[PDB]
């Protein structure tokens, strides 16, 4: 009994000074709008930091955490990667923003654009 | 030599079992638009967490946290308080959310309308 493990790379350089986030799939396609669950299963996300700012993730943030799409948080203790779960059936729409810090300052730094997982009913 | 001390309070309930973030002054007021940073001073924000849910400040996210505008975050230990310090001369605008740890599950909070800081010429 088992689910999907999908997987996306989080690509962060710097433009003008600040970071820019560009998604691929796991063979190097930019990843094109809402990710689909269908069932129990984990997304994993693995940080590729072309930044030099030390970029490391500390959590995955959502304006609706308790609307039981994503049910749970994982992350390594080196903050090269963070998994997304969905341990049950509740069906609906989801957003979030990627949470990291960085060695150059110690403000947090967060991803601009909604990611948004679609659980169909 | 010294700067300015501003303080806002952070007021999250739990409306249709997700937050909403209004913001008070000193005076207990409701505020709203952009704070300004006038000179190297500090923004206070205490948090009034009256969701049950265990919310608690992990830090402020920006999204160009390299623009000069904010160069410090600082945290209390328990999470009921955030600074923010402006520590130079940039002049500019920056935006960002806060970022809350809560007990109910391990998805980060995110608030969801960026507040704006604009720092004069
Ligand atoms: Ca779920
Ligand atoms: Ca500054
Ligand atoms: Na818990």
């Amino acid at each position: 009994p088992q689910g999907l493990a999908q997987f996306i790379k989080v690509n962060v350089t710097l433009e003008n000074g600040e970071p820019v986030f560009i998604y691929t799939d796991a063979n190097g396609q930019v990843c094109q709008g809402a990710i689909t669950v269908t069932q129990a299963g984990t997304i994993t996300y693995l940080l590729n930091d072309q930044t030099l700012k030390g970029l490391k993730f500390v959590g995955v943030g959502f304006v609706t955490p308790f609307d039981g799409i994503i049910d749970a948080v994982t992350i390594s203790s080196d903050g090269m990667l963070v998994q997304l779960v969905d341990l049950d059936k509740t069906p609906g729409t989801t957003k979030f923003q990627f949470v990291l810090s960085n060695t150059a300052n110690t403000l947090l730094v967060l991803s601009p654009d909604p990611q948004i997982i679609n659980r169909p009913q």
